[PDB]
């Protein structure tokens, strides 16, 4: 089954990509499953509710106590070299938080690193339901 390890804040780049300090090393992560709006992209600066996600993650994750990384059962890097991983934050699941409310939408799976899909979508169905944020 699925474990949780340890790691250790950095810094959060973007609402959805993170450097973490994991093993002993600095490494990028990715968080599954998720896509937050973008505040670097090439085209487009900052989307709509780009910032907001990004100090959602960063303030999640300063005032942790904890922090552990969950991999899923496939691929734990993808080809940027970025882990992929369950974020927690003192045993809350940052990409489920950001999905919940509305600033983040679930996205495209890739069988079979898509262990909390049902989750996600289920509390992005609420997101919706309740017109957070993105949904407004």
């Amino acid at each position: 089954k699925l474990h949780k390890e340890p790691a250790t804040l950095i810094k959060a780049i973007d609402g959805d990509t993170i450097k973490l300090m994991y093993k002993g090393q600095p490494m990028t992560f990715r968080l599954l499953l998720v896509d937050t709006p973008e505040t670097k992209h090439p085209k487009k600066g900052v989307e709509k509710y780009g910032p907001e996600a990004s100090a959602f993650t960063k303030k999640m994750l300063e005032n942790a106590k904890k922090l552990e990384v969950e991999f899923d059962k496939g691929q734990r890097t993808d080809k940027y070299g970025r882990g992929l991983a369950y974020l927690y934050a003192d045993g809350k699941m940052l990409n489920e938080a950001l999905v919940r409310q509305g600033l983040a939408k679930v996205a495209y799976v890739y069988k079979p690193n898509n262990t909390h899909e049902q989750h996600l979508r289920k509390s992005e169905a609420q997101a919706k339901k309740e017109k957070l944020n993105i949904w407004s």
